[PDB]
DNA sequence: AAAAAAAAAAAAAAAAAAAAAAAAAAAAAAAAAAAAAAAAAAAAAAAAAAAAAAAAAAAAAAAAAAAAAAAAAAAAAAAAAAAAAAAAAAAAAAAAAAAAAAAAAAAAAAAAAAAAAA
C-alpha cells in the first residue's frame, strides 16, 4: 500500500528502499525499519517467492 | 530404540564497533641544566699552655613583695553516650610457565595413467 501510494509503478524509475521503509514506518507500520527492509528484501528475491 | 539439545526457516524486541580529517589538551617518557654529595690535595683558626689578674658568691641584717588562709562566685575539663576517618588482616585474581593434541612437510614405494618403439 505504501509503494502504491508513493507511485512506484512497474514502468517508472526505481525509488530507494530507505524512502519506502521510512514512509511505511512513519505512516502505517510502527515496528522498526530492519524488519520492514527484511520483508521487502524477501519480496524482491527471485528464489524466495 | 528412547530422551535431550542444536540449527534453520520469518516477522518482532533490543543493542555494539573500526577508520578519516584538524586543533587543542593531557599523560608519559626521554636529554640535559643544575645543584647535593663524596674523594682527595693544601692549608689556617682553635685548643693547648702558661703566667697573671680582679668580679661576684659569702656574710651581717632590715624590709617589702610575697604564698598560705579565708571567702565568694564562674564555669574549664572529664567521663559517658553516639557518630565518622583511616589503617592491617585475610582472601582473591590474571598473566604465565607447563603440558598435551592437531596441522604441514617429508620422502619410500606402487597403481594408474600417458606416451612412444619396433
Amino acid at each position: 500500500y505504501a509503494m502504491n501510494v508513493l507511485g512506484n509503478d512497474w514502468n517508472k524509475a526505481y525509488k530507494k528502499s530507505a524512502r519506502v521503509v521510512g514512509d511505511v514506518i512513519g505512516k502505517y507500520h510502527p515496528h522498526g525499519d530492519s524488519a520492514v527492509y527484511d520483508t521487502i528484501v524477501r519480496m524482491a528475491q527471485p528464489f524466495s517467492l
